[PDB]
C-alpha cells in the first residue's frame, strides 16, 4: 500500500523506519474473524458487505449493529480494505458491550459461547475488553480455545500486570499490549508474565459506528492487528490449532524491538510469513 497508516505499515517489517507501505501475501479469504464489542457497524464503506451479524447478547436480538465506535473500530483493524491487516476476511459482530461500552460477565460469556458453538470453517475470535478476576469468564474462553478457536485478548491499559484481568491472564489465550510507531510500549498498555506479544495501538485510524473514521489508542487497538494475522496465517494453513497458532505467531514475531517492555516478552506483530529475524537481521 502507497499510503499505509503506521500500525499496518509496521507489522510487514523487522525495523524501523517506517516505508509507507503495507505488504501482502495473503487476506484472510476463508476465514471469519468474530468481534466481541460493543458490536459493528455492517454497512460501513470499510467491509464492502463482508459484515455481518451474529447475535447481540445485550439487548437479546438478531442486530449486532454498534453504538458505541469501539467494535467497529476494531472490525476494521482486522478487515478494513483500507485500514485492515486481512482485506478479504469474513467479519460476524457477536455484541456484549452496550452503547456506553458496559457488560456484564454474564453476556461476555454469552458471546464466547456462542463463537464456540456456531465458528464453522477457519475462524478466530477477538476480545478488546477486560476487567476484573473473573473465572467464569476465563473458563468460557479457554473453553472456546479448547473447541478449536483462537481467542485474541486485549492485555489492559493500566500500566499494571496483566494477569490480574480477565479474560487477559487466560493462558491459552493470545494477550496483546499496545505499542506506538517509535516501538516504545505505549504508557497505558499493560504487561508482564500474561502478555504474549506486542502490536501497534497506539494512534490508530480505523472505522467508526457512524460510517466515518476515529482514531483511539488501547491494547484493544493492538489486539485486532494479531487477529487480523491469525486471519492471514488461517488462510495460509486452515488447518492451524490454537496452539500450532499461539506457536507461529510467536516464532515469526520480531524480535527485542520494544523499549519499556517492564520484564514482557520482547515480541513484536510480524505479519509475513519469515521465522526468527531472517529478512533484515
Ligand atoms: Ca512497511
Ligand atoms: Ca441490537
Ligand atoms: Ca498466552
Amino acid at each position: 500500500q502507497s499510503n499505509a497508516i503506521w500500525g499496518l505499515d509496521r507489522i510487514d517489517q523487522r525495523n524501523l523506519p517506517l516505508d509507507r507501505n503495507y505488504n501482502a501475501n495473503f487476506d484472510g479469504f476463508g476465514v471469519t474473524a468474530y468481534v466481541i464489542d460493543t458490536g459493528v457497524n455492517n454497512n460501513h464503506e470499510e467491509f464492502g458487505g463482508r459484515s455481518v451479524s451474529g447475535y447481540d447478547f445485550v439487548d437479546n436480538d438478531a442486530d449486532s449493529s454498534d453504538c458505541n465506535g469501539h467494535g467497529t473500530h476494531v472490525a476494521g483493524t482486522i478487515g478494513g480494505s483500507q485500514y485492515g491487516v486481512a482485506k478479504n476476511v469474513n467479519i460476524v459482530g457477536v455484541r456484549v458491550l452496550s452503547c456506553s461500552g458496559s457488560g456484564t460477565t454474564s453476556g461476555v460469556i454469552s458471546g464466547v459461547d456462542w463463537v464456540a458453538q456456531n465458528a464453522s470453517g477457519p475462524s478466530v475470535a477477538n476480545m478488546s475488553l477486560g476487567g476484573g478476576q473473573s473465572t467464569a469468564l476465563d473458563s468460557a474462553v479457554q473453553g472456546a480455545i479448547q473447541s478449536g478457536v483462537s481467542f485474541m485478548l486485549a492485555a489492559g491499559n493500566s500500566n499494571a500486570d496483566a494477569c490480574n484481568t480477565s479474560p487477559a491472564r487466560v493462558p491459552s489465550g493470545v494477550t496483546v499490549g499496545s505499542t506506538t510507531s517509535s516501538d516504545s510500549r505505549s504508557s497505558f498498555s499493560n504487561w508482564g508474565s500474561c502478555v504474549d506479544l506486542f502490536a501497534p495501538g497506539s494512534q490508530i485510524k480505523s472505522a467508526w459506528y457512524d460510517g466515518g473514521y476515529k482514531t483511539i489508542s488501547g491494547t484493544s487497538m493492538a489486539t485486532p492487528h494479531v487477529a487480523g494475522v491469525a486471519a492471514l496465517y488461517l488462510q495460509e494453513n486452515n488447518g492451524l490449532t490454537p496452539l500450532q497458532l499461539t506457536g507461529l505467531l510467536n516464532s515469526r514475531a520480531s524480535e527485542n524491538k520494544v523499549s519499556d517492555t517492564r520484564g514482557t516478552t520482547n515480541k513484536l506483530l510480524y505479519s509475513l510469513a519469515d521465522s526468527g529475524c531472517e529478512p533484515d537481521c
